[PDB]
């Protein structure tokens, strides 16, 4: 469902410009080596991107590309972002995500669920924290899902 998470995150990075987005769009899309160098290039914020958009983004590239070392910026952000949830209310939730199995099935588990900001946040916290228990549909689907959600705001 790749293919929808490039759509997805080129509508999230909309605002910023051409060769830049075209830079990072075409790099994520270039194979391992390309996106872990973009992943490289995200961390040490070169780019004129804001503190979101640039975690946003290293999310997406770790996602594609588990090899990708976790960027500290982004894995305590979505523990912060989380920080309220019981431990069992997780479990719960991995175990959904799991059975989720797709794209089709994580979108319709956050709508259907009802689920709140922090329960979607604990989902890309899964496949950002730990990426390797995770199917690369279920991380493709959750990461697209989660995107989706924040461009309908825009
Ligand atoms: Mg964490
Ligand atoms: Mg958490």
């Amino acid at each position: 469902a790749h293919e929808i998470l490039i759509a997805e995150t080129e509508a999230f990075l909309k605002n910023v410009a051409p060769e830049t987005r075209t830079a990072i769009i075409s790099a994520i899309t270039g194979g391992k080596s390309a996106c872990k160098s973009a992943a490289k290039l995200i961390k040490n914020e070169h780019l004129p991107l804001m503190s979101g958009e640039a975690t946003t983004m290293h999310i997406v590239m770790r996602c594609l590309y588990p090899e990708i070392k976790p960027w500290k910026k982004a894995s305590d952000m979505l523990n912060k972002a989380t920080s309220s949830l019981k431990k069992s209310e997780g479990r719960d939730i991995r175990k959904q995500m799991k059975a989720a199995g797709d794209f089709l099935g994580v979108e319709s588990m956050m709508k259907m669920r009802a689920f709140r900001d922090d329960q979607i946040m604990e989902m890309v916290e899964e496949v950002y924290d730990h990426p390797d228990d995770y199917t690369p549909d279920i991380r493709i689907g959750t990461i697209t899902a989660w995107l989706r959600c924040k461009n309908k705001k825009s």
